């Protein structure tokens, strides 16, 4: 039993990050075949400043990239953008290029983050794209470039790479087509987030998990529609829930139906009297249902 | 900009994992050299009732173990005890066995799991040792044998690997020479743990690294000594602050000294009551302050 954030083994993804250094900027660098991927600020000649990245790259010199990988140095044979990344061919294919592809990932959904340091993978840990396309994460100087990944049915996506922090905190990458996420722009001048809309089906997974721990104090037989509480979390800032179907397994094992623990939400949400669940003191929203059966069941 | 509880990367344990199967259970293995490590209940015909391990042993056959990860398949050439461990040699030997030292941990110290379910490493997350030897993680029936290591200096030291979950949910592992983490018996019999002690270091570094983030309102220009906070921390189960030295690089970036933090907690300890630090609504004692260095600042990330 126990309920922690985890991140999926980071191995696959280690050999394919680089140390990219232009100026005095450095950040990270993602290497597959003979491409490197890393975010477009690392040209910028002052980012204190509204950076016209169109002159820096009409202007760049390609001697003038350090790019490395322990002591295998690459050099760039070519740079344009791909939205808001460079995209650099160089001068020698990755060799431990893994099979991979690429996609993005949506509001509520889980994946991973291997925070590099100039170069240097640190530590990796789990994270969720919130309403906003923000994540709240683990990011400071030197760490842009650090990838996002998910493992699926045997197969390694990667779906987002750290461009910058909010002035809330709240931390902000592309996927790796160049989209940022939430639509915000890659430039140091003032960015507000909106209001942030919590994940219900996140919740109910979270409810199903302190089920399956033996903790059903908040939990009742009384139960509410799917229309009743949608209804409610548009008022409540929380998603609608579209279907009970990703809760199959979960509603099988434990007994319990979604129309129940919605009810749980909606009375949880007025606060838990000074009681906790699973060890937290408000409802959270950081666990997607796939999350608990991992970790409940191991599969 | 924020404080996540993070694990270093896993990259070179994970093809270290083999699945360890025998009658009808199925754990986790370590595999150095020609040498897979992994719980001796393994090998235990019902882990519902107590074991004679010792008699068990002497009627096990080496072909009836399966061990084997993707397309590798290893017998056992050798089986005995060191401690609460089997050390099983194999006849092949681990061509991925990266350079590495045994060690242990110590209460308040932190290190990572590499949670691994019947042979597969599933996830990874860091933990911390807590007084009474236990650790609060997330286990399920195939993940003991799952390994716990930390990265110092360029070093990978093992330092975990899981044995059992006791009554209120605690997580109780051994070191790699088999000697079970808090004196407990790989037994399904009823053990209790003790009352839990919180580290006093690693609530102020958790309180410094709020500092850091913008987050202010607890603090005060109030302070309090070393002998008068161990003086309470000895009756109110937090461990007693030997020195400051660890803090001082903390200190001069916020301009805060431990002994206004040491108030903090005095004070803190009795409720946030419904403000939070950091998101967190009570005193976090899971943060070392060479972890909380890390994150703030980028650097010791071994
Ligand atoms: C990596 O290049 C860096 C990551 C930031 C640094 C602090 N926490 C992060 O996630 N990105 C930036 O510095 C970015 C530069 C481009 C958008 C031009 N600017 C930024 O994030 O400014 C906000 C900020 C900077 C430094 C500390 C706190 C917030
Ligand atoms: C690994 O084989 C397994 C891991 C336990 C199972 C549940 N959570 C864990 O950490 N270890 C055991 O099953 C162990 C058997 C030996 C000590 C003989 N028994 C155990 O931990 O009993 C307590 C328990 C069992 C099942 C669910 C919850 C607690």
């Amino acid at each position: 039993s126990g309920l922690r954030k985890m991140a999926q083994p980071s191995g696959v993804v280690e050999p394919c990050i680089v140390r990219v250094a232009y100026g005095n900027n450095v950040l990270n660098g993602l290497w597959l075949g003979d491409e490197v991927i890393c975010p477009r600020h690392v040209i910028a000649s002052d980012t204190s400043r509204v950076i016209n990245y169109e002159n820096e790259l009409s202007s760049v010199r390609l001697h003038n990239f350090s790019i490395a990988k322990n002591n295998v140095f690459l050099g760039v044979v070519s740079a344009k953008y791909k939205g808001v990344n460079l995209v650099l061919k160089v001068n020698q294919v990755n060799p431990n290029t893994p099979e991979h592809k690429f996609k993005s990932v949506r509001p509520g959904e889980s994946f991973n983050i291997l925070a590099c340091y100039e170069g240097c993978p640190g530590s990796v840990y789990g994270v969720n794209m919130r309403s906003q396309g923000t994540i709240k994460g683990s990011f400071i100087a030197g760490t842009c470039g650090s990838v996002g990944y998910v493992l699926e049915n045997g197969t390694l996506y990667f779906v987002y790479m750290h461009h910058l922090e909010l002035g809330n905190g709240s931390h902000v990458g592309s996927n790796l087509e160049g989209e940022m996420y939430g639509g915000y722009e890659d430039q140091p001048s003032m960015q507000l987030e909106g209001t942030n809309v919590m994940s219900s089906d996140n919740v109910v997974a979270f409810l199903y998990a302190a089920l399956i721990n033996g903790e059903r104090w908040f939990v009742t037989n009384t139960s509410m529609t799917l229309e009743s509480y949608n209804s409610w979390a548009k008022t409540n800032s929380f998603t609608e829930i579209v279907s009970t179907d990703a809760f199959n397994m979960l509603a099988a094992k434990t007994g319990y139906s979604v129309e129940k623990l919605l009810e749980c939400i909606v009375r949880l949400n007025k606060g838990f009297g000074g009681r906790t669940i699973l060890s937290y003191g408000s409802l959270c929203d950081e666990f997607t249902p796939i999350e608990v059966i991992r970790q409940m069941y191991g599969v």
